[PDB]
């Protein structure tokens, strides 16, 4: 069976759709080749059509229902409640698509007539309809990146599929504590969005110096979303109805997950009908959960398969890296082969085959690789980085155009001890919010797959937190890192990174003039600008902070919003 059906109907946006890089004297100062950003738009859709629909051959086996029977095992441990409607609305983004029925996110968070009407009657439809599909709307998402040049030349928009909000939010009350609670009780220390970003490192470090002779990997699942079947979809169900449901929350899941999971109708922006699909929807709550859970049920059965020895995943929804114990380079390269046999048997075949690796910091999982500096007192400290490149790109866009998420703000706070977070990010906008008196503004950004509202001023005690003291203190990184953001600079025209330094000089004082919380950020952010540097000790209101629901589940395409 196929991924998709199309009617022909277009994939339509119900918005102008901007695309090209302004010219800006803000942006420009950060990053001067703006031909080479771009916004995807729904004009590229169709070729994102072709790419995501394709069929799929999936035959299961012992190693397979072995590791489900393991799973559903530790599922039974979990009891689940179910959300009051106040908590769920509560969970809905405030610029939350509005209903096709009247109200929209702010009617549903003030908890209005309209809207808790409509999500009752919405809810009495899943315990009394069993079978009738669920319809969802289908959307080109607008993503800014960098032209890459003998790579392909530019990245087709993807596609998010979502049901009404009405439906969105009666998912939270059937879901919301089994999504966020079963991954864990179910895979352990594999499940990638407990860790915050230190815990990561740590994982991943001990994880590594704790083999004999480690070989590690990652696997990249050509789309993910349209290679898990309806089996895999239904067997996602088996693994939640191990829970102690309420049995309101039991139908609910039941009739969601043939209603709305399993496959359904799309329609575009337009109303129109614009096929069908029989795979993983994009925009719901169970995506990131179903997701983590299928691949790491395939991915740990095809170990098995394989004969990997002594394997320790890491699984973030599709996700996943496999740190193994070596047995030689000929015999590790035939396993990994085997491993991707297995994979793609069970439907989860590669985008480009798994390369072995024999050094951590040659392994990418979520863009990222762990890479190596010193603190203060001269100690190695690994942390996760990344090619600044993406971010880079989307930090001029969003310094030239508002735009509802700021990722500027998610990757100074998940990549704060990197070289190009601090000397360009940081600099970047402080030096703006500073100029504009925007210090004190809440800014929303994504971590995890989850919506937080932060204040710039929170990002010292945040980032100790997140990372701990010596993100602040970092230096003699490793030169590779160093020559991978150099050139990354050139490519983009970025100013160097002694321009950085620079510039954040300046807005060092700026902040300590100011004193209060901003001259805090001033002492903790930018103490890597100044020769005299100060001391760093833990701030107070670190441990005071409230980061309860931050790294405890992914919830990417699920409609969360935090405060
Ligand atoms: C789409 C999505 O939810 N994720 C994702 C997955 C794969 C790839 C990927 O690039 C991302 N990206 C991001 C994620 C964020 O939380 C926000 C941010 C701005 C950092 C971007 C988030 C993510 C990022 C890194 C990541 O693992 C490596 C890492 C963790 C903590 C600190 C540094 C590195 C995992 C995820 Cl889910």
């Amino acid at each position: 069976s196929m991924s998709y059906t199309w009617t022909g109907a277009l994939i339509t946006p119900c918005a102008a759709e901007e695309s090209k890089l302004p010219i800006n004297p803000l942006s420009n100062s950060l990053l001067r080749h703006h031909n080479m950003v771009y916004a995807t738009t729904s004009r590229s859709a169709s070729l994102r059509q072709k790419k995501v629909t394709f069929d799929r051959l999936q035959v299961l086996d012992d190693h397979y229902r072995d590791v489900l029977k393991e799973m559903k095992a530790k599922a039974s441990t979990v009891k689940a409640k179910l959300l009051s409607i106040e908590e769920a609305c509560k969970l809905t983004p405030p610029h939350s698509a509005k209903s096709k029925f009247g109200y929209g996110a702010k009617d549903v968070r003030n908890l209005s007539s309209r809207a808790v009407n409509h999500i009752r009657s919405v809810w009495e439809d899943l315990l009394e309809d069993t079978e009738t599909p669920i319809d969802t709307t289908i959307m080109a998402k607008s993503e800014v990146f960098c032209v890459q040049p003998e790579k392909g030349g530019r990245k087709p928009a993807r596609l998010i599929v979502f049901p009404d909000l009405g439906v969105r939010v009666c998912e939270k009350m059937a879901l919301y504590d089994v999504v966020s609670t079963l991954p864990q009780a179910v895979m352990g220390s594999s499940y990638g969005f407990q860790y915050s970003p230190k815990q990561r490192v740590e994982f991943l470090v001990n994880t590594w110096k704790s083999k004999k002779c480690p070989m590690g990997f990652s696997y990249d699942t050509r789309c993910f979303d349209s290679t898990v079947t309806e089996s895999d979809i239904r067997v996602e169900e088996s693994i939640y109805q191990c829970c102690d449901l309420a049995p309101e929350a039991r139908q609910a899941i039941r009739s969601l997950t043939e209603r709305l999971y399993i496959g359904g109708p799309l329609t575009n922006s337009k109303g129109q009908n614009c096929g069908y699909r029989r795979c993983r929807a994009s925009g719901v709550l169970t995506t990131s959960c179903g997701n983590t859970l299928t691949c790491y049920l395939k991915a740990t059965a095809a170990c098995r398969a394989a004969k990997l020895q002594d394997c320790t995943m890491l699984v973030n929804g599709d996700d996943l890296v496999v740190i193994c114990e070596s047995a030689g380079t000929q015999e590790d390269a035939a396993a990994l082969r085997a491993f991707t046999e297995a994979m793609t048997r069970y439907s989860a075949p590669p985008g480009d085959p798994p390369q072995p690796e024999y050094d951590l910091e040659l392994i990418t999982s979520c863009s990222s690789n762990v890479s190596v500096a010193h603190d203060a007192s001269g100690k190695r400290v690994y942390y996760l980085t990344r090619d600044p490149t993406t971010p880079l790109a989307r930090a001029a866009w969003e310094t030239a155009r508002h735009t509802p998420i700021n990722s500027w703000l998610g990757n100074i706070i998940m990549y704060a001890p990197t070289l190009w977070a601090r000397m360009i990010l940081m600099t970047h906008f402080f030096s703006i919010l500073l100029a504009q008196e925007q210090l004190e503004k809440a800014l929303d950004c994504q971590i995890y797959g989850a919506c937080y509202s932060i204040e710039p001023l929170d990002l010292p005690q945040i980032i100790e937190r997140l990372h701990g003291l010596s993100a602040f203190t970092l230096h003699s990184y490793s030169p590779g890192e160093i020559n991978r953001v150099a050139s990354c600079l050139r490519k983009l025209g970025v100013p160097p990174l002694r321009t950085w330094r620079h510039r954040a000089r300046s807005v060092r004082a700026k902040l300590l003039s100011q004193g209060g919380r901003a001259a805090t950020c001033g002492r903790y952010l930018f103490n890597w600008a100044v020769r005299t540097k100060l001391k760093l000790t833990p701030i107070p209101a670190a441990s005071q902070l409230d980061l309860s629901g931050w790294f405890v589940a992914g919830y990417s395409g699920g409609d969360i919003y935090h405060s």
